[PDB]
C-alpha cells in the first residue's frame, strides 16, 4: 500500500481487512505473504566472487602487455626450430607477472570488505506484532512481518517496517530518523493524514519508517509496506541503478595506453615500410610463407620491445603501500586506484548529521543565578567541553576548570537532570563507545551529570560500563521517584514527583523537579534560587534570564535551551490525577527557577580545521543535509563554510526551492551554493551529477541511508565508520575512526602518489625507447647485436625496475597542497614530457651502440677493426682477405655486449637521480635527498657486479667481466645524460613557464 500517509487510519485497515484489536488471521497472513513476500532485501552481495578477476584485466595496460605476451609467444614456438629458453622466458614471466598483478588486486578489496563487514556485527532484527493466534504480544522475526500486520513499538525498538501509525498509547511519540532523513532532532508523530502532494518523508509525520529508532513513548500501527518496497529498499534499488565510471586514475592510465598503443602500431609499420622493395614481392627466401612477411615479424617483435613490461607491477606496488599508509590512519580503501582519486578532487560534498557532526546531543553551555540585588541580576555561566555522550569532559567557568560541587546552584541543577529523566547511558562494549538509551535530549543531560560530578565521587578505577551511570546513581539514592508527568504538546515540559529516601534530611517535604521550554517554564516560576536560598521572581531577574536564553538560542552559538525548575511545596499526591495530561501544566506552577542548559548536535573537532586545509588546497566543501535550513546554516558558520556575519540568501537552497528552479538554473546553482538543506536522497545524487556536468571530480562524505546514492555517484565515496551498512557498501573509502582530518591526509597522499607515478613512468618508458633505438640502429648500420632480449628482460624487471619502485618514495613538496587540484583534461604524459624522455631515450640508444662499437675499433683491449669490417661482419669467414688477422668469432664476443649493457644499467642510475624531480636541478635539489633511491641504486648495481663475476650468469647472459679501465669509459658516456636532463630542466625552470 503506497501513499498510506495520505489516507486515514480507518482507510488503511480496510485496504488489508484487519481489526485493530484482534490482528491478522493466519489465513490472511498466508495470503499476505504470497502477495507481498518477506520483509527483507535481496541477499547482501558483498562477496568477491572468482568472476571478478576479469575486472583486474579491464586495464588495457595489462591487456596490451598481455597481448604483447601472446604475440611474443607464438613467433618463437612454431618458427626458427629452436626450443631454447631465451625466446621462451619472456612470454611466461610476463604472464607470471600479470597473474600475480591480479592477485594483489583481488586480495586488497577482499581484505578491505572483510574489515568493513567487521565494522557492523550481527544483531538479528526482530519485531512485535498482534495476530489472531495469541492475544498477547508475540515477538516474531522481522523478516516474517507482512503488510497489514498490527505492530506495536516502544522506546528503543528499531522500526521493523514502514508503518502507518494507528494509536499512540503514550501522550507523545518521539522518533529518531537520523539515518534516513538526516534530521538532527527526533520528530513527534501524530495520527492525522497528510494531504501534501509533494511530501517528503520528513513531512510524513504520521508514519514510522523501517530502520529508524523510537526515542520515547509507545504506539501501535499498521504495516503498509515491507521489503524492498520500503523507504530503505527504495534507496537500495536507487543506488543499484546508480552507475559510476572508472576511477580518474584508472581512466588516466588507460589514455596513456591508448597513446602507447599508437606508437606500438607506429613503429610496427614504420620498420615494415622502410624495408620496401624487399616486401610487396616474393624474394629469394621464405617461400613456405608467401609474401615474405619476415619484415612484419621483426617489426612486431620490435613493437613489443617498446612496452615497459615491468610498469604494470611498479604501479600496483606504489598504490599498495599508499593504501596501508591510509590503513594506518584508520582508512579502509576498496579499490587500489581509489587511493589517488581524492588527490584530484575539486569539490567535497559532505552530509551534516552523522558526518560533519557527531549526531550526539551535547550540553556545552549552562548557567544559574549568582547574585540578586533587587535591580541588579548577575549569572554564573559555565561551559562544558565535549561533543559525545561520553562522561569525558570538564566544566569551565570563564574558560577555567572549576569544581561543580562548590556551586550550590549546580548541585540542584544536576539533581533535576538526573531525576527528571526517563533515559540512561549505556556503554556498547562491542563497539567500544557510549550509546544513548531513549531520547538524545535526555541522554545529553545524563552525560552532563556524569561530567559535572557535583558530589566529587571517585570513579577512576571503574569500568566504562558502570561509569556510564555512576554519578547519576548517586543522585537517585537521595530522592525517590514516586511518579512522572509525561511530556505534552500543549505544555511542552515534563516533571517528576520525588520524596526523600532513607529518612535523610526529612525536615524538607516531597519535591517536584521540572524541565521544559524556557519561556513556558519561567512563566510558571515565582521564585528563583540563588545557590541554596530562594528569592522572588523580579522583573529585572526575569529579563536577565530571557535575554541570555534568547542569545543562546540564536547567533554565534545557536543552541537548544532548556529551563530547569523545582516545586518546593508540591501538592499532596492523593490530590493529583494522572489520567488527563491537560491537568499537568497546572501541577507545574508556583515553581522555583534553578538554571538553563544549552545543547546542540556539535561538529566534530577535526572538521573545522580540515575544511580550511581543503580551502588552502583549493577544494570547495559543500554541505548537503536533509535537516532543516536553520540548523544547516548554523553548522556551516561553525565549521567555516560560511562567515560569522556573511550574507547567505541564494548560496543556500532547500529541497523545494531547488526543485522549483528550472533544470538550466539548477545546475548553475550548484557552483554558487554551498549548502542544501531539507534534501531528499534523490537530490543529493543530482547535486553530485550537476557538479560532474562541469567536469569536476567531486567526492561525497556521508553516513546515512539517504547518502548511499550520492556516495556511489561520486568519483570517490567516503563513509563514516559509525554509519549505515548501505553507506559503507556504496563507498570506496571508509573512515574507521570517524576522523575527518584523515581525508585531508588522503588528499596529500593522492597528490604525492600521482606525482611520483609520472616519474617512474617517464623513467621506465625512457629505457625501452633506448632499447628500441638500440635494436633499430643495430639493424640500420649493420653492426653486431649489442643487446639480446634476455638481458633487456632482466634489466627492465630488476636493474632499473626496483629503482623505479624507490621513486615511489620521493619526498612530498611543500607546495603540494598550496596549489589547486590538477586539471581533468590534463594528460598523464604531455607532448613536452614526451619529447623529454624521447630525447634521453634517443641518447641511451646511441650510447649503447657506441659503447660496443668503441670496443671493436678504438679500444686497446679490442681487435681494433675498421668501420667497414664491423659493418660487414656477416661476410667474415676463415682466412678472409678483408678480415686479415681476425677470427670471425670476435663478432660474437661477450665483451663488447658487456659494454652495451653496463652503459645501459649505469645510464639509468643517473636517470634515476634526474627522475627525482621534474624541473629541479641536482644543484638545487641534491640527489642525496631520497635515501630509498640510493639503496635501490646500490642493490641493482650490486646485482650488476654480481651478474658478471659469479660465473654461471655470464654463460646465460653472454657476458664477461669488464676491464678496470673500461669502466672509466662507461662513466664518460653515462654521466652526460645528467647534463642532458639538466639542460632540459634548465629551460623548464622559468623558461617554459615565465
Ligand atoms: N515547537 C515545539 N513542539 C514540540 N516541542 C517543543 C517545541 N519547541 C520546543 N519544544 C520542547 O522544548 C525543549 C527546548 O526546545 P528547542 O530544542 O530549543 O526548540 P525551539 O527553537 O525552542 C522551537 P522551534 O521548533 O520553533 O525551532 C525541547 O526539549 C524537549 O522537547 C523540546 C525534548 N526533545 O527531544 O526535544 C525532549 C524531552 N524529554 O523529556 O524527553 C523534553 C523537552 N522539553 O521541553 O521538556
Ligand atoms: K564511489
Ligand atoms: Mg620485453
Ligand atoms: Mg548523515
Ligand atoms: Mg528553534
Amino acid at each position: 500500500m503506497e501513499a498510506a500517509h495520505s489516507k486515514s487510519t480507518e482507510e488503511c485497515l480496510a485496504y488489508f481487512g484487519v481489526s485493530e484489536t484482534t490482528g491478522l488471521t493466519p489465513d490472511q497472513v498466508k495470503r499476505h505473504l504470497e502477495k507481498y513476500g518477506h520483509n527483507e532485501l535481496p541477499a547482501e552481495e558483498g562477496k568477491s566472487l572468482w568472476e571478478l578477476v576479469i575486472e583486474q584485466f579491464e586495464d588495457l595496460l595489462v591487456r596490451i602487455l598481455l597481448l604483447a605476451a601472446c604475440i611474443s609467444f607464438v613467433l618463437a614456438w612454431f618458427e626458427e626450430g629452436e626450443e631454447t629458453i631465451t625466446a621462451f622466458v619472456e612470454p611466461f614471466v610476463i604472464l607470471l607477472i600479470l597473474i600475480a598483478n591480479a592477485i594483489v588486486g583481488v586480495w586488497q578489496e577482499r581484505n578491505a570488505e572483510n574489515a568493513i563487514e567487521a565494522l557492523k556485527e550481527y544483531e538479528p532484527e526482530m519485531g512485535k506484532v498482534y495476530r489472531a493466534d495469541r492475544k498477547s504480544v508475540q515477538r516474531i522475526k522481522a523478516r516474517d512481518i507482512v503488510p497489514g500486520d498490527i505492530v506495536e513499538v516502544a522506546v528503543g525498538d528499531k522500526v521493523p517496517a514502514d508503518i502507518r501509525i494507528l494509536s499512540i498509547k503514550s501522550t507523545t511519540l518521539r522518533v529518531d530518523q537520523s539515518i534516513l532523513t538526516g534530521e538532527s532532532v527526533s520528530v513527534i508523530k501524530h495520527t492525522e493524514p497528510v494531504p501534501d502532494p509533494r511530501a517528503v518523508n520528513q513531512d510524513k509525520k504520521n508514519m514510522l519508517f523501517s530502520g529508524t529508532n523510537i526515542a520515547a513513548g509507545k504506539a501501535l500501527g499498521i504495516v503498509a509496506t515491507t521489503g524492498v518496497s520500503t523507504e530503505i529498499g527504495k534507496i537500495r534499488d536507487q543506488m543499484a541503478a546508480t552507475e559510476q565510471d572508472k576511477t580518474p586514475l584508472q581512466q588516466k592510465l588507460d589514455e596513456f595506453g591508448e597513446q602507447l598503443s599508437k606508437v606500438i602500431s607506429l613503429i610496427c609499420v614504420a620498420v615494415w615500410l622502410i624495408n620496401i622493395g624487399h616486401f610487396n614481392d616474393p624474394v629469394h627466401g621464405g617461400s613456405w610463407i608467401r609474401g615474405a612477411i619476415y619484415y612484419f615479424k621483426i617489426a612486431v617483435a620490435l613493437a613489443v620491445a617498446a612496452i615497459p613490461e615491468g610498469l604494470p607491477a611498479v604501479i600496483t606496488t606504489c598504490l599498495a603501500l599508499g593504501t596501508r599508509r591510509m590503513a594506518k590512519k584508520n582508512a579502509i580503501v576498496r579499490s587500489l586506484p581509489s587511493v589517488e582519486t581524492l588527490g584530484c578532487t575539486s569539490v567535497i560534498c559532505s552530509d551534516k548529521t552523522g558526518t560533519l557532526t557527531t549526531n550526539q546531543m551535547s550540553v556545552c553551555k549552562m548557567f544559574i543565578i549568582d547574585k540578586v540585588d533587587g535591580d541588579f541580576c548577575s549569572l554564573n555561566e559555565f561551559s562544558i567541553t565535549g561533543s559525545t555522550y561520553a562522561p569525558e569532559g570538564e566544566v569551565l567557568k570563564n574558560d577555567k576548570p572549576i569544581r561543580s560541587g562548590q556551586f550550590d546552584g549546580l548541585v540542584e541543577l544536576a539533581t533535576i537532570c538526573a531525576l527528571c529523566n526517563d533515559s540512561s547511558l549505556d556503554f556498547n562494549e562491542t563497539k567500544g563507545v557510549y550509546e544513548k538509551v531513549g531520547e538524545a535530549t535526555e541522554t545529553a543531560l545524563t552525560t552532563l551529570v556524569e561530567k559535572m560530578n557535583v558530589f566529587n565521587t571517585e570513579v577512576r578505577n571503574l569500568s566504562k560500563v558502570e561509569r556510564a551511570n555512576a554519578c547519576n546513581s548517586v543522585i537517585r539514592q537521595l530522592m525517590k521517584k514516586e511518579f512522572t508527568l509525561e511530556f505534552s504538546r500543549d505544555r511542552k515540559s515534563m516533571s517528576v514527583y520525588c520524596s526523600p529516601a532513607k529518612s535523610s534530611r526529612a525536615a524538607v517535604g516531597n519535591k517536584m523537579f521540572v524541565k521544559g521550554a524556557p519561556e513556558g517554564v519561567i512563566d510558571r516560576c515565582n521564585y528563583v534560587r540563588v545557590g541554596t536560598t530562594r528569592v522572588p521572581m523580579t522583573g529585572p531577574v526575569k529579563e536577565k534570564i530571557l535575554s541570555v536564553i534568547k542569545e543562546w538560542g540564536t547567533g554565534r552559538d545557536t543552541l537548544r535551551c532548556l529551563a530547569l525548575a523545582t516545586r518546593d511545596t508540591p501538592p499532596k499526591r492523593e490530590e493529583m490525577v494522572l489520567d488527563d495530561s491537560s491537568r499537568f501544566m497546572e501541577y507545574e506552577t508556583d515553581l522555583t527557577f534553578v538554571g538553563v542548559v544549552g545543547m546542540l548536535d556539535p561538529p566534530r573537532k577535526e572538521v573545522m580545521g580540515s575544511i580550511q586545509l581543503c580551502r588552502d588546497a583549493g577544494i570547495r566543501v559543500i554541505m548537503i543535509t536533509g535537516d532543516n535550513k536553520g540548523t544547516a546554516i548554523a553548522i556551516c558558520r561553525r565549521i567555516g563554510i560560511f562567515g560569522e556575519n556573511e550574507e547567505v540568501a541564494d548560496r543556500a537552497y532547500t529541497g523545494r526551492e531547488f526543485d522549483d528552479l528550472p533544470l538550466a538554473e539548477q545546475r548553475e546553482a550548484c557552483r554558487r551554493a554551498c549548502c542544501f538543506a531539507r534534501v531528499e536522497p534523490s537530490h543529493k545524487s543530482k547535486i553530485v551529477e550537476y557538479l560532474q556536468s562541469y567536469d569536476e571530480i567531486t567526492a561525497m562524505t556521508g553516513d546515512g541511508v539517504n547518502d548511499a546514492p550520492a556516495l556511489k555517484k561520486a568519483e570517490i565515496g567516503i563513509a563514516m565508520g559509525s554509519g549505515t551498512a548501505v553507506a559503507k557498501t556504496a563507498s570506496e573509502m571508509v573512515l574507521a575512526d570517524d576522523n575527518f582530518s584523515t581525508i585531508v591526509a588522503a588528499v596529500e597522499e593522492g597528490r604525492a602518489i600521482y606525482n611520483n607515478m609520472k616519474q617512474f613512468i617517464r623513467y621506465l618508458i625512457s629505457s625501452n625507447v633506448g632499447e628500441v633505438v638500440c635494436i633499430f640502429l643495430t639493424a640500420a648500420l649493420g653492426l653486431p647485436e649489442a643487446l639480446i632480449p634476455v638481458q633487456l628482460l632482466w634489466v627492465n624487471l630488476v636493474t632499473d625496475g626496483l629503482p623505479a619502485t624507490a621513486l615511489g618514495f620521493n619526498p612530498p613538496d611543500l607546495d603540494i597542497m598550496d596549489r589547486p587540484p590538477r586539471s581533468p583534461k590534463e594528460p598523464l604524459i604531455s607532448g613536452w614530457l614526451f619529447f623529454r624522455y624521447m630525447a634521453i631515450g634517443g641518447y641511451v640508444g646511441a650510447a649503447t651502440v657506441g659503447a660496443a662499437a668503441w670496443w671493436f675499433m678504438y679500444a686497446e683491449d679490442g681487435p681494433g677493426v675498421t668501420y667497414h669490417q664491423l659493418t660487414h661482419f656477416m661476410q667474415c669467414t676463415e682466412d678472409h682477405p678483408h678480415f686479415e688477422g681476425l677470427d670471425c668469432e670476435i663478432f660474437e664476443a661477450p665483451e663488447p655486449m658487456t659494454m652495451a649493457l653496463s652503459v645501459l644499467v649505469t645510464i639509468e642510475m643517473c636517470n634515476a637521480l634526474n627522475s627525482l624531480s621534474e624541473n629541479q636541478s641536482l644543484m638545487r635539489m641534491p640527489p642525496w635527498v631520497n635515501i630509498w633511491l640510493l639503496g635501490s641504486i646500490c642493490l641493482s648495481m650490486s646485482l650488476h657486479f654480481l651478474i658478471l663475476y659469479v660465473d654461471p650468469l655470464p654463460m646465460i647472459f653472454k657476458l664477461k667481466a669488464l676491464d678496470l679501465t673500461q669502466w672509466l669509459m662507461v662513466l664518460k658516456i653515462s654521466l652526460p645524460v645528467i647534463g642532458l636532463d639538466e639542460i632540459l630542466k634548465f629551460i623548464a625552470r622559468n623558461y617554459l613557464e615565465g
